[PDB]
């Protein structure tokens, strides 16, 4: 009620909303649905330029497919070997007032550009941990592919509801044994903190190993095998990082660095599964530090990648999610001689452990102070980087225009 | 629902919002509360610069007080001659997802300000052609005050309901007896539309002079006068603009112009009313054409004020709201001698009728076309001068910044 009321149309700007980037530490509240789109686009428009991959997959599922490397994987399968992809994540829908995770808008961008190249998409929603989207997922496979040839597994998520106890698990990401004195980032104040990480409970390595350990990957293997929904020589891999010495008191040798190991340790009774299904494979492929959602919350990781980013980009070795999976579908997954480690594991990380890489980043570590950020790292890039995961500071997006966050995806199973 | 759902909290930005220009033709459907703010602090600090003007009220009641010329008045009253404001306006609140009006965040700027330098500042926010608007505004003066000795009258609005009948009145825009062939200027396009505006019914003319006559004008005074919150010697005045022959048409012999007709006839029964209480006085006070939500839904406005600021800034005489009503204080409602004209109203819009001014526009009217709006034109001025308005395009305002639309108001009387 005023004195011009209802003499005017209120319009769209009553359902629509301005976005911003909203960051506080490694947490971004808003996500920007023409930027995501944008940024997804990006992604396709890179592997449609490398070209074509031979001797690729055909019916792909994603495990965890909406952000970071399980997005890259989904892009990579579908636009560079013409995949039919499932990809099953776990995001919140958009609705008036109240932005979307970027994993959903991600997602949305990419049923749009596979129907665009006559490409398969479906996508569950849920908890990827329980037996309920399990199912729900063999059901999808049942009706529409009948076989899957190729199982991505690439979670990453602070806790798991075990799908037969009640219990609820939650990561823990500390140091083991011994307490550590870490010299990070601030992101906020952009100056050097310094931190005392305490070492982990068994308990908390325990949960950490439930959460980001191989049961779940297992899990899944067993019940696509015994639904019949995986082809005879299937190939699944999961995701995994190693780094080096800088790294392995927080990561390689921390709690979730247990994780990991248990994830080699799985790699082994379902290889054996795989095997004796029509000569299929099951390997761990390890990736370098990129910045998604789940490597910002690591300690020591944003400084770490910030320096990683200034060493690489002068080498030219610097790469991010989409063009590190590119390279490890087209070398590893499907190349003629496959990148193999003394574990039996893929690599495609290999660039960023160069040991000239390495000893260059070290040094920079010890020397970085308040006053020289900008000089001797690349926090920028970083930042960039970051912003980008969430659809900001993306070009050809305009910030200022007003955009409906509701969007809505087409064949989307909700659980 | 996601996979980090609760372990993040929301915070403030769940709240708040951005809030930006929103603009279709002379409407604007958001407003910046920071922005106006500072808007209306740079007009108190525009009279605090020019002075104290001395031998003026002390007691000042301001009916349509929170955008405008009404605004100006108050604050020229306020900071100017250290006077009690009592405001009358009728202005949306602000809430949760939803930016008040202009008016309302003016107001609420008002009172902060005021409080800051000792002075008076009550509002009631209403509909002013009320009786019980007036009732409770008589209640407020007999409070606080016991009298007023200055009574602005600045209403501008599209309708009115007659305190007595139902009847609705609506207001209308058109010239009077023949059509007119309007050359106006597309404000979103940016280009010069040309139109034809059919004269109005006597219908129309009646309903207009209904709503921005004399009539309420003149309740208002006999209200306040029969409840003797009036002191004697005072003064009223109710604004009004005249312009010269290219206005003439749609304004000073169109239907608004009938209205501002009547205003000269009701002024001499009210001052028949003052001046047998103890020597009072009434006036049409006659102001230049400015950029206000008033003037903007004026057809040829637009563009005529778009030419008057290119000349007058060149001749060095352009002024807005603040500047008007301050020298209107200063020479002729407080002054020794008053600008009277031939029919016994005082003025502050001379700078404006000059006929060197007039000539000159007049000549760039009919020769402004589509490529030549930027250099024949101030259409910047203008635009910057609407923008303000609202808040927008303000110095020192951070529009990328998410703000609290719900602001409230200390000693608001809501009817
Ligand atoms: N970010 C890095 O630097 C590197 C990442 N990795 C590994 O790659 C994998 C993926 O990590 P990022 O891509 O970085 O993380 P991310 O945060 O970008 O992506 C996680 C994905 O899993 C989904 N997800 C999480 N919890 C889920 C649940 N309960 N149910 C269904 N979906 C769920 C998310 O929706 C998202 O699609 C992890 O194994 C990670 O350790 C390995 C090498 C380095
Ligand atoms: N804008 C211009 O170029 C000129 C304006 N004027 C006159 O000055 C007066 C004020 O006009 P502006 O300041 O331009 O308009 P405005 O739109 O800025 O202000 C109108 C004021 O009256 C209030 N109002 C409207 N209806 C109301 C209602 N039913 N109850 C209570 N308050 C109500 C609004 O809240 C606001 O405070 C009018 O008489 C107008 O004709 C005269 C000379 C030129």
């Amino acid at each position: 009620h005023h004195h011009s009321s209802g003499l005017v149309p209120r319009g769209s700007h009553m359902l629509e909303m301005i976005i911003k980037p909203r960051v506080r530490g490694f947490i971004c509240v808003t996500a920007h649905p023409t930027g995501c789109e944008a940024n997804v686009k990006k992604q396709i428009d890179y592997v449609t330029t490398e070209g074509p991959i031979a001797n690729g997959p055909k019916r792909v599922l994603v495990i965890g497919a909406s952000t970071g490397y399980g997005l890259a994987a989904r892009i990579t399968a579908a636009f560079g070997c013409g995949a039919d992809t499932l990809g099953v994540f776990f995001e919140r829908p958009g609705e008036e007032g109240k932005p979307g995770t970027s994993g959903w808008y991600n997602s949305a961008a990419f049923h749009k550009f596979a129907a665009q190249k006559g490409l398969y998409a479906k996508s569950i929603n849920g908890d990827a941990f329980s037996d309920e989207i399990k199912q729900l997922t063999i059901d999808a496979i049942k009706q529409d592919l009948g076989q899957v040839d190729q199982v991505i597994y690439s979670l990453a998520s602070p806790r798991r509801t075990h799908p037969k106890t009640g219990e609820v698990f939650n990561s823990a990401l500390k140091p083991i044994g011994n307490a550590v004195n870490l010299r990070g980032l601030d992101t906020d104040k952009e100056v050097i903190k310094e931190s005392v990480l305490q070492p982990a409970t068994q308990s908390e390595i325990d949960s950490t190993v439930a959460v980001m350990g191989g049961e779940d990957w297992q899990m899944w293997i067993d019940a696509l095998l015994d639904a019949g929904v995986l082809a005879e020589g299937a190939q699944t891999t999961a995701f995994t990082y190693l780094g080096e010495k800088i790294t392995h008191d927080i990561y390689w040798n921390g709690s979730i660095g247990a994780a990991k190991k248990d994830l080699d340790q799985k790699v082994l009774a379902i290889r054996e599964s795989l095997a004796a299904h029509g000569g299929g494979d099951a390997r761990v492929s390890v990736l370098k530090a990129v910045v998604t959602q789940a490597s910002s919350a690591i300690p020591m990781m944003p400084l770490y990648l910030s320096l990683l980013f200034k060493v690489m980009k002068e080498k030219g070795t610097h790469e991010g999610c989409i063009e590190q999976v590119y390279s490890l579908y087209k070398d590893s997954l499907c190349g003629d001689s496959p990148h193999m480690d003394q574990e039996g594991r893929l690599r495609a990380d290999y660039k960023e452990l160069d040991p000239e890489v390495q000893n260059q980043v070290q040094q920079l570590w010890d020397q970085v102070t308040n006053d020289n950020i900008y000089q001797l790292t690349d926090f920028v890039g970083y930042k960039s980087e970051f912003l980008n995961l969430f659809g900001f500071g993306i070009d050809g997006v305009d910030y200022d225009a007003d955009v409906n966050p509701d969007v809505k995806i087409p064949n989307l199973i909700q659980g």
